[PDB]
């Protein structure tokens, strides 16, 4: 559980910068043991960084793969199988959080999912996506993409590991961050910004 985190590192420009800025983020907001929402959860690396500093967190993770939710169920909290586009989990949270998983959506799923979690959050309530964002014009994505590769390189990430991203970046519907910063604001979110960027990743939340 611990070789998984350690590729991610590798793999991941500001791994901690950007992880740590939404748990802080998410800290700064929410009341003593709040409900937490972990979507596109995976292992459950976001939920996990966010109990280690609020212990008594109850924390809801959603995900589509059932792989990796009992590799998170492993690690441990709630655990459901769900798609990012089905109605979010019942009840309201104090925070929303989502980590690497959103770009997966078309544009119009992202913009709908935003105005669904505003609902879902709790007077005050936080959401905070950690995320892959694309670079606004193609000299700026290529800069975003060269710098991607000197952290791999500099952090020796295993040859198959960055194959393996590279595939499953033919997947992604990744934006820049202003468009999807906008999108939060028209989903009704009082107030967003961006806390955390290292080119290609970002760490940006709206409250409602
Ligand atoms: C790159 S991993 C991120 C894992 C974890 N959030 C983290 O930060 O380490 C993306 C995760 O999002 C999930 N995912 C992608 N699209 C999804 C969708 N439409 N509905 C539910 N889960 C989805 C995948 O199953 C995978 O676990
Ligand atoms: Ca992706």
């Amino acid at each position: 559980p611990t070789t998984f985190d350690a590729l991610r590192r590798q793999l991941i420009p500001s791994f901690d910068l950007i992880y740590e800025a939404a748990v802080r983020t998410v800290a700064a907001t929410v009341p003593t043991a709040p409900r937490v929402l972990d979507l596109g959860a995976g292992t459950g690396l976001l939920s996990a960084a966010i109990l280690r500093e609020l212990p008594d967190s109850e924390v809801v993770l959603v995900d589509r793969s059932e792989l990796m939710l009992t590799q998170a169920r492993g690690r441990f909290v709630t655990v459901q199988t769900g798609d990012l586009t089905d109605p979010l989990p019942e009840g309201g949270f104090d925070a929303v959080v989502s980590g690497l998983a959103i770009h997966h959506l078309s544009h119009t799923g992202k913009r709908d999912l935003f105005r669904r979690i505003r609902e879902a959050l709790r007077p005050g309530g936080v959401f905070v996506n950690v995320e892959q964002v694309q670079g606004p014009l193609p000299h700026l994505e290529s800069l975003y993409d060269s710098q991607h590769e000197l952290h791999v390189i500099r952090e020796q990430a295993p040859a198959h590991e960055w194959a393996a991203g590279r595939e499953r970046m033919k997947f992604d519907v990744c934006i820049d961050l202003e468009t999807q910063l906008q999108w939060l604001r028209d989903a009704g979110f009082r107030s967003v910004d961006c806390l955390a960027k290292d080119f290609r990743f970002a760490t940006y939340a709206g409250w409602v």
